[PDB]
């Protein structure tokens, strides 16, 4: 059976679990299934499944340099799906939340949910809570007498924190930290004096990393019971290093991917994201530059906006990316070497999840 | 020592638990630790903690007629101190989210969190996040060890589902349920027809009761490890109808205790909610009566409230109450009695928990 065509059996088996659940222990009547079988597609499906399928493919990785019976195989398989599943479940809580949170208008060319006309704030503010909690319902009922289980809502539980941290370093990026305070409202920073690769890399490292990189590797290894064959800071080390190059093509594409193919209107100037062009501009812009940039960035007018996409294409910010890709490669590289020692095919795996970002 | 004492203490030392980890594990800076401080106290602070003391309580019973040596006694009340704080972190998850979905001003006389200058609804929505997964945080710190954490986890992840399926229950509670469509825009119900006693008890069961009564007392009996001694579905059975009450009672003040008492200016009227008046109401209601409200019930207009709340003075609405609260009464005792039978000393916690609910 093909990974792809195994993972999107589970998704339908692991909705029809949930639902029926939802009606034999919880009262639920046929309509308000609906809406949340409807909920669960359209906020789940549409797109790579990135995050799952790592973790089925990194299982299967292990299967293959291990013995194991066949209907272990299937359960093995089988556990990962699920997990993968409960991955993109937690991505789909976020991006349902992150969307309202930022007043977001599309997301991969469809609607925003809570932007459904029969849904509102209201609803999906709730809705995306309810996406959390089954990822949480999957794993008990699936993994109920599995040996992994602590070790897996232990690490899920961490991600999960981990990433509403992010989501808070991501938001709060353009107030001054000094000016922090629940009793006053916030201005955007005049200086930009937290705009650095550091702070940029905190931001990014949290929000992102961990659920896109991190977690799906490491329930790969935790539904194989392969962790301790690997060395876990080098899985840590390569994942936060992957997951930044990842964010980077994605604050690019926000500036300059067509809308039509970027699924959105890239909004990062208007919201002053502490983006990886505005740091990366900041780090090598005089005096002059430096305050066009400060006189523009941060505000809805067209027109400034265009002065500060202007400032970003003279100032030859592709080569300070060709350069951070080329220092990337290399460090990448050097982590999937140093994995090799106890867990070549594990290695590889990395190597595969390295090919698909690098590429896209 | 009091048990109020201890359980104020513990805040204290979780709250500085959550704060230093974040600063060495999660690379916090000062400002956004004293932010997610004021936060935690906001959010969490200044309430009775009936929840989380009911936890405390359970477990002060059961020490009362159990043998321990008195560091276990410590380690035990510790526990479900922390165990109560868990109940009273979601509880503020729940709340600020809801203010924010219901667009509510005040609680408790102050302004709901995302109201607070700044704060934001962009920032409050992840700061409820994060206060559901200082919960997660929390358990696995100090109960990583403990015989009862799978049980613990297990019953907390079912409480939270269930609880954010009777968010969705009472939100959608003024749609007919067969024009639930994500698709379209709900209309307000014309007939209320779904305006019943069998429907408001799902939508208060689900909504409130799981967390606020079954959850502390279950709670209250794992980290005791005293669940073997009590027949649990009496605990539930028990739970649900003090629940009940609890929240009918709650919803005849939003209705007549004056704003400056209940906190809040109460809008169910406005909001349309399917409230324990409007139920009750309908049950008793004439034609003429019938057509005045639906004429006037779900409209901010304050002509329009204003009649409801005639047609449910009108509608002598304190003697079905009266007949509502004999009948709790009358089951509650008979559940207590019940409860007797393999657990004495934990009937009168829960005959404690019934009077605080019935006095208040
Ligand atoms: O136990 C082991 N010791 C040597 C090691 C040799 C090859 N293996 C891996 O590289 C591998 C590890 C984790 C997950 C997927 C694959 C399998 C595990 C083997
Ligand atoms: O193991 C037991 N069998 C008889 C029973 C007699 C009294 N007990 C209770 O009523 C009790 C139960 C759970 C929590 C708090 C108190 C203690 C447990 C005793
Ligand atoms: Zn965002
Ligand atoms: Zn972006
Ligand atoms: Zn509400
Ligand atoms: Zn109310």
């Amino acid at each position: 059976m093909a990974s792809m065509e195994r993972f999107l059996s589970v998704y339908d088996e692991v909705q029809a679990f949930l639902l029926d659940q939802l009606q034999s222990k919880y009262e639920i009547d046929p309509n308000r299934a609906r809406y949340l079988r409807i909920m669960m597609d359209t906020t789940c499906l549409g797109g790579k499944y990135f995050r799952g399928m790592t973790v089925v493919n990194v299982a299967e990785g292990f299967l293959a340099v291990t013995q194991h019976d066949e209907a272990t195989k299937e359960r093995i398989l089988h556990d990962a799906c699920v997990g993968g599943w409960m991955i993109e479940f937690l991505q789909a809580h976020y991006l349902v939340e992150d969307d309202i949170m930022d007043g977001s208008v599309m997301r991969r060319g469809k609607p925003c949910w809570y932007r459904f006309p029969g849904v509102t704030t209201q609803c999906a503010i709730n809705d995306g809570i309810i996406l959390k909690s089954w990822t949480q319902i999957m794993a008990w009922h699936y993994f109920a007498d599995r040996p992994f289980l602590k070790d897996l809502l232990c690490l899920f539980q961490k991600v999960d924190y981990a990433t509403a941290v992010g989501q808070m370093y991501d938001v709060t990026s353009m107030c001054d930290s000094n000016k922090l305070d629940p009793e006053v409202a916030q201005p955007m920073t005049t200086d930009f004096a937290e705009f650095t690769p550091a702070i940029y890399k905190r931001i990014v490292k949290y929000k992102t990393t961990f659920y896109t990189y991190l977690l799906p590797l490491v329930m790969g290894l935790l539904v194989s019971e392969a962790a301790a064959s690997v060395e876990m800071n080098l899985v840590e080390r390569v994942a936060h290093l992957i997951g930044e190059y990842f964010q980077v093509q994605d604050d690019v594409m926000d500036c300059f991917t067509p809308p039509e193919q970027l699924g959105k209107v890239g909004t990062d100037i208007e919201d002053a994201k502490c983006s990886w062009l505005a740091v990366t501009f900041l780090g090598k812009a005089n005096a002059a530059q430096v305050a066009e940039f400060k006189a523009n960035y941060g505000e809805k007018d067209p027109a400034k906006v265009a002065v500060v996409k202007r400032l970003y294409s003279k100032a030859n910010l592709q080569a300070d990316f060709a350069a951070y890709e080329a220092e990337v490669v290399r460090e990448v590289e050097s982590l999937i070497e140093q994995l090799k020692v106890k867990s070549p095919t594990f290695a590889e795996s990395v190597a595969v999840v390295w090919e698909k970002t690098h590429k896209r």
